[PDB]
């Protein structure tokens, strides 16, 4: 009966930062440019832009996956609301503090709002049940920067439903199978800090990453990953197909064809679906993991149809 699922993401916390440097200074730490929202003409109504980027480290590994939250008000930058996975925020912070040294510059927790997701109910049918873009204090909602199969993003003090229109409470499960199915990845699992390289972790087909762009911690080799050739491994949706045992998949459990080739490598999931790092050239033909006899759990690679 409900048109849209409201999930409250307790997994993801939101950090503001401030002051009139805010933005050279994200700039050479982030893959991405910075989500500004257009110059407001003839009077000033509140408006909100949302982006995608990650933070990386020195040998071009993704450290943080983070939506960029730009804030206006009153025709003038608010400032900018990072949304990075709750496990790392103190990580991120000291990582901030880091390089802040120099520069006029406020970095601190945003517990006032919360961080919310909006996915349509209704599958591959759209709205209607048409859902608003709203901005400006105490509630924020827009577009997922990623792409519009992760629905909207909800940044309220208040109760999701209370602000979407036939909206209704989601279980927190349903939004992680619903990711883990699309092949979204988020979060310190999924892109291990340190670990996951930004453009195996699909950071372009997610407009996260500007080549047009100046300079930024890891840009070297992502630049050159890039234009050298082809991306030869991805994060893919996967889903298993045997029972599961009671621990469940190891985090980085080797993912086999039929004669026992490394063609991958499981990353994180949740119940029977999850994402794995696997050689694009190699996601057809039988696929498993190693798990007592030998032979057993089958798995199945696809391609998400949100992707180029």
């Amino acid at each position: 009966g409900a048109a849209w699922a409201c999930f409250r993401l307790d997994g993801r916390t939101l950090l503001r930062v401030r002051g009139p440097d805010a933005a050279p200074f994200l700039l050479g730490l982030l893959t991405n440019e910075l989500p500004l929202p257009s110059p407001a003409a003839a009077g000033a109504p509140p408006a909100a832009r949302a982006g995608y980027a990650h933070f990386l480290n020195v040998q071009g590994r993704t450290l943080y996956d983070v939506i960029l939250y730009g804030l206006q008000e009153h025709s003038e930058v608010s400032g900018f609301l990072l949304e990075c996975d709750s496990s790392v925020q103190g990580a991120l912070q000291k990582h901030l503090a880091l390089y802040r040294i120099r520069r006029k510059v406020t970095v601190e927790p945003h517990p006032e709002l919360r961080v919310w997701a909006v996915l349509p109910s209704s599958p591959e049918a759209c709205g209607a049940a048409s859902l608003q873009e709203r901005a400006g204090a105490a509630a924020i909602l827009i577009r997922d920067p990623r792409t519009a199969r992760m629905g909207w993003r909800l940044l309220t003090q208040d109760e999701g439903p209370a602000l979407v229109p036939g909206g209704r409470l989601g279980d927190l499960w349903d939004y992680h199978q619903h990711r883990y199915l699309q092949g979204v990845p988020e979060g310190v699992r999924d892109l291990p800090p340190g670990v996951a390289l930004p453009l195996e972790s699909n950071l372009a087909f997610m407009n996260g990453v500007s080549f047009t762009k100046g300079c930024y911690i890891g840009q070297e080799l992502t630049a050159r990953t890039h234009h050298m050739g082809v991306i030869r491994k991805r994060l893919f949706p996967v889903r298993f197909l045997d029972p599961l045992p009671t621990s469940g998949i190891t985090p980085g459990a080797t993912v086999l064809t039929a004669s026992g080739q490394t063609v991958g490598k499981f990353r994180a999931g949740q119940g029977n679906v999850g994402l794995a790092l696997l050689w694009s050239e190699k996601i057809k033909g039988p696929l498993h993991i190693r798990a007592s006899e030998g032979a057993q759990v089958a798995l199945a690679a696809s391609v998400p149809d949100w992707w180029p």
